[PDB]
């Protein structure tokens, strides 16, 4: 294993380092507005050194944006694919690339066998080439690496299964900035090459000047370079035809033959004839040779396409016939020294690697990311890190439910009548669809966001049905287990989605001596280690005690059920209560507990006090402790031996103390607002264009609720637009915000932490929940350029102290000053930001955001070199993130009686090292397969050293006949394991295994 802390990689281009050196001057470069007038020596080219030009036809198909997936399919995409099948069949030299497998699968399944075989023939002869082959072309900012892998696996499994092809070249022309998470997954998925487009205009110029637009993209911690993937960055403003032939879009637009739609430079395309072909070819080859000066080989990529292009058969004809006339002329005239032809992406990369093998070029190394993206001036695309934050949170919930459902159902082979495979396939595809760069980003029209939401709701329900069937099977004696595959044996209880304040939907367990004295509940732990977590349930009485199925008492706490109403005041339930207790659940396992009613106060159940700080002072039915009242004031709570927390008069954190003999370190939560410019460019779904720094929110004298208990305590307050809550369970606290931005038009609400940590200009954000990247705040860039994706975490630190904020949802954030962290909560925007959506963001809905807040001492931790581009979490911050993203699942038994009930599953499962995760467990075979196969993805993170059994997934199921190390998609074997034992994986490595069983 490489060390990833002490060694700093030696790369030609390190993007944080380059960012420090770059001026970011926004100079008019001429016809290439954001570059310079390209010059080439024409005697560069001769019969022995010709330019080789691949013209690569394509059609950018958004799986939802202005229209829904199905709308686009019926209106556009089905015609594009019908015409591709017809035109490529009929024209053997014509080529086409396709990226979105969601659309291709939707099309292919609707064809007759003859059309299906026609399609196979134009894929096998290489006319139609799949690029990437994901379900979508995913967002790279907000997306979790697990969901990027899921949608890649879903697309590539479809291609392998139905087309017998696995792409090794990736095409990502539209995501709004690019993440090194992509090459990481792609290079561990058998890829050899990738292509990106949307990078800062200043970055394109800088790399172009050094011919560093092709580079070996390695991870920021990779010393050796084994993660390196060859990457082609396109040089110009767009993927459209005016911005892909060469530097002058007025010229390139004349070779978009569909525009004879028109050219905004006001020179239309001309039909190619014997009369003008010499002149037209001279214009075009001049553009090609200028573009070729920016790259190191004599092999040139010329994409030919745009949004939903190649829809009409007359577009196919007008593009094909005019380019054939150009190629015929150019190829036959020696003076050009060009060979031009329709090609695919793989053909381009194959030719580039031939030129490299033959010493014609060596490529530079690069580490870093391409956030935050700007397409022009100060138009930074940090808005979509936050846009439609309800659906951004829903992504993380469904992420976990798909993992839980695949893992719980993987333990057994299921009869086809259970429809397990059908529900999981639906769940994977709706979650995969939402990874789209107009899904999770929140950049689609109102009705399309509604479609994504309804699809993810159906996916959640499918997961619940699979999970409850699986739990019933795993915990019922096989001698009794006699399933009805349509029955609800359990209902799921989730206290964090949607959240009781968003939707009052949690079921109450109704107990009573006559009606039903006791209720079985079951916790699932998807993580491969022993876990204790407080869990809660709604119960109809406060007189409830908890036992395991062995009748061992379990210490519990009962709290009232509070909700908040309209200024903003709490109300207690007189009819339902929260029972809280510590579930202990095996690795990848289940634990059964029992809730029982009694006459009076149980022996092992404590009751919380309830202080309502307010100026002019509530029943709680049977709740044994009366609500106490007071005037606003400073309060201080400790739970267990964990941190002591001081809160302001207004119910917001002001200080944390770690241990009894620790200093009270200050940490001030504060809600500010950003506004929208009245003059010049407007913030919208994409762009963050603040009219200056944020100004404090008008807090007033808000009602403050303090709940104090042995196991769990809480401070809630009803601030305008936010119900803010700090929850203490005896480690790092949990923050919940119920955010209702209401009708505050042209507002972005931000949550800031003000510390005295001596961070300076340094801060750390994660990429795709996989790695933490060093950020430097740059005063030479505007505020919106210092905003980065916060997909799972952010942190600041000096020599002694670190504060880490973990998120249950991707949001935008920064450290705009020494010892600050800030993260945006919601944004309501009356204006369009001129990126084609043609609406503002006025469809806000109440969302419950969740966080863990981890103040630590790091002076005794091995931190990486001051030069290292990476950061690493501590064990505590990492476990806190795991608590947010993969909590214990809760199941309530539906019926009165459970004959066969067992207490535990997975008691014998290995409790793997804290830094290892079974990211994926998925059974790969149906019941009708002679040999059962199960795929595992294992991820080992890297935790900071500050001062467990071996997990072999090959042997997790019995009767292992074979084990393979595979690509992350499970689609190819990389290493036969003779000992059928999985070698363990290095820090910051992700590996996949497929185990066979006889
Ligand atoms: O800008 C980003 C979005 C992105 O969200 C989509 O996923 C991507 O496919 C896309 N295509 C366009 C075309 C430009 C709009 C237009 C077209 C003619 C006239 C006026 C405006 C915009 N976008
Ligand atoms: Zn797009
Ligand atoms: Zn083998």
């Amino acid at each position: 294993c490489q060390d990833v802390v002490q060694d700093v990689p030696n790369v030609d281009v390190q993007m944080l380092e380059l960012y420090d050196r770059m001026s970011f001057k926004d100079i008019d470069g001429g016809v290439w507005k954001q570059g310079w007038n390209i010059k080439y020596d024409p005697l560069k080219y001769n019969a022995h050194h010709k330019l080789k030009v691949f013209v690569v036809p394509h059609s950018h198909n958004d799986p939802g944006w202005i229209q829904t997936f199905e709308e686009y399919y019926q209106h556009d995409t089905k015609h594009i694919l019908s015409n591709a099948l017809r035109h490529l069949h009929d024209n053997p030299e014509m080529k086409f690339i396709w990226a979105e497998i969601s659309y291709f699968a939707r099309f292919y399944h609707d064809l007759g066998e003859n059309k299906k075989l026609q399609m196979k023939s134009i894929v096998k002869n290489g006319q139609l080439e799949f690029v990437t082959g994901g379900w979508v072309m995913p967002d790279e900012a907000n997306s979790h690496w697990r969901n990027v892998l899921l949608q890649l696996t879903e697309g590539q499994t479809w291609l392998k299964q139905f087309m017998n092809v696995t792409p090794t070249a990736s095409w990502a022309i539209d995501p709004f900035g690019h993440s090194p998470t992509m090459p990481y997954i792609l290079q561990k998925s058998g890829f050899k090459n990738m292509l990106i487009q949307r990078t800062h205009y200043s970055v394109k110029k800088e790399l172009a000047q050094q011919r560093q637009l092709e580079f070996l993209w390695r991870q920021i911690w990779d010393n050796k370079g084994d993660t390196a993937l060859f990457t082609h960055m396109m040089p110009f403003y767009s993927y459209d035809i005016p911005h892909t032939c060469g530097p002058d879009p007025k010229v390139c637009c004349q070779f978009d033959f569909k525009r004879m739609l028109s050219c905004p430079w006001k020179v239309p395309p001309r039909t190619i004839s014997d009369q003008n072909v010499a002149a037209r070819s001279d214009l075009l080859v001049d553009q090609w040779k200028k573009k070729a000066e920016l790259y190191r080989t004599n092999v040139l990529l010329i994409p030919l396409g745009d949004d939903f292009r190649f829809k009409q058969n007359t577009e196919w004809d007008v593009q094909r016939v005019n380019y054939e006339r150009l190629f015929e002329h150019i190829n036959s005239q020696a003076h050009f020294n060009v060979q031009a032809q329709f090609g695919t992406l793989q053909e381009y990369f194959d030719a580039v690697h031939q030129a490299e093998r033959a010493g014609q070029a060596e490529f530079p190394t690069l580490s870093g990311d391409f956030f935050t993206y700007a397409d022009r001036s100060d138009n930074y695309w940090s808005g979509y890190y936050t846009s439609r934050p309800y659906h951004k949170r829903m992504d993380r919930v469904l992420m976990h439910y798909v993992r839980a459902a695949e893992m719980l159902s993987a333990w057994h082979s299921w009869d086809g009548m259970a429809r397990i495979e059908e529900r999981l396939e639906q769940a994977r595809r709706e979650l995969s669809l939402f990874q789209h760069h107009d899904g999770i980003t929140g950049t689609a029209k109102t009705h399309v966001v509604v479609d994504y939401e309804q699809r993810m709701q159906e996916a959640l329900k499918a997961c619940q049905m699979v999970m409850q069937q699986s739990v019933y099977r795993l915990l019922t004696k096989p001698s009794i287990y006699s399933p009805d595959f349509s029955f609800s044996y359990f209902t799921l209880d989730d206290s964090r989605w949607p959240g009781s304040g968003v939707e009052d939907s949690r079921t109450t367990i109704i107990l009573g001596e006559d009606i039903l004295p006791s209720k079985h509940v079951v916790m699932h732990n998807t993580l491969p280690h022993w876990r204790e977590q407080l869990v809660d349930f709604y119960v109809s009485s406060p007189f409830v005690s908890v036992t395991d199925l062995a009748n061992n008492p379990v210490e519990a706490q009962v709290s009232p059920v509070w909700s908040w109403h309209h200024t903003i005041h709490p109300q207690g339930s007189t009819t339902k209560y929260r029972i809280i207790f510590k579930a202990r659940v095996p690795p990848m396992g289940l634990a059964t507990y029992v809730l029982t009613i009694s006459d009076s106060k149980p022996e092992h159940t404590s009751y919380a006090s309830n202080l309502l700080l307010r100026k002019n002072p509530l029943p709680l039915g049977q709740y044994p402790e009366d609500v106490k009242f007071g005037d606003p004031r400073e309060i201080s709570l400790r739970v267990g031996n964990g941190p002591t927390l001081a809160f302001s008069e207004q119910g917001l954190l002001k200080s944390i103390q770690l241990t009894q003999d620790s200093p009270h370190v200050p940490v001030h939560f504060k809600f500010l607002k950003y506004g929208v410019r009245s003059h010049g460019d407007r913030s919208g779904a994409y762009l963050f264009l603040p009219n200056g720094p944020a100004s404090p929110v008008e807090l007033g004298q808000p009602v403050v609720l303090v709940t104090k208990g042995k196991l769990e305590s809480s401070v809630s307050v009803g601030l305008p637009s936010v119900v803010h809550q700090t929850i203490m369970r005896g480690g790092a606290p949990e923050i919940r915000n119920l955010v209702d931005i209401g009708s505050l038009d042209n507002t972005e609400i931000v949550m800031r932490l003000e510390t005295h940590i001596d961070s300076g200009d340094i801060f750390y954000t994660d990429l795709n929940g996989l790695q933490f990247i060093k950020r430097r705040r740059l005063d030479k860039l505007p505020l919106q350029a210092n905003y980065y994706p916060i997909p799972s975490g952010m942190f600041i630190e000096d020599a002694n102290t670190r504060l880490t904020l973990l998120t249950g949802q991707p949001l935008g954030g920064s450290s705009l000053a020494s010892g600050e962290l800030e993260i945006m909560q919601d944004r309501r925007l009356a204006s369009d930001d001129e990126r084609g959506l043609g609406q503002g963001v006025l469809d806000n809905k109440p969302v419950l955001h969740i966080y863990r807040l981890v103040l630590e001492k790091v002076n005794n931790c091995v931190r990486p070199s001051e030069l290292h581009p990476a950061g690493y979490l501590t064990s505590a911050a990492h476990k806190a993130s795991q608590s947010l993203l993969d909590p214990l699942d809760k199941f309530i038994f539906a019926e009165n009686e459970w004959i066969g009930a067992q207490g535990q599953f997975g008691g014998d499962h290995p409790s793997a090292r804290e830094d290892l995760d079974v990211s994926v467990m998925r059974r790969l075979t149906k019941s009708s397969a002679k040999t059962q196969r199960v795929g595992y993805v294992l991820h080992r993170t890297n935790l900071m050293q500050c001062g467990t059994q071996k997990l072999d997934v090959c042997h997790l199921l019995p009767n292992v006949a074979r084990c393979e190390r595979t690509t992350l998609t499970f689609l190819q074997n990389l290493e036969h394991l003779d000992g059928m034992v999985a070698p363990e994986v290095c820090p910051m490595e992700t590996a996949a295994y497929v185990s066979s069983h006889s």
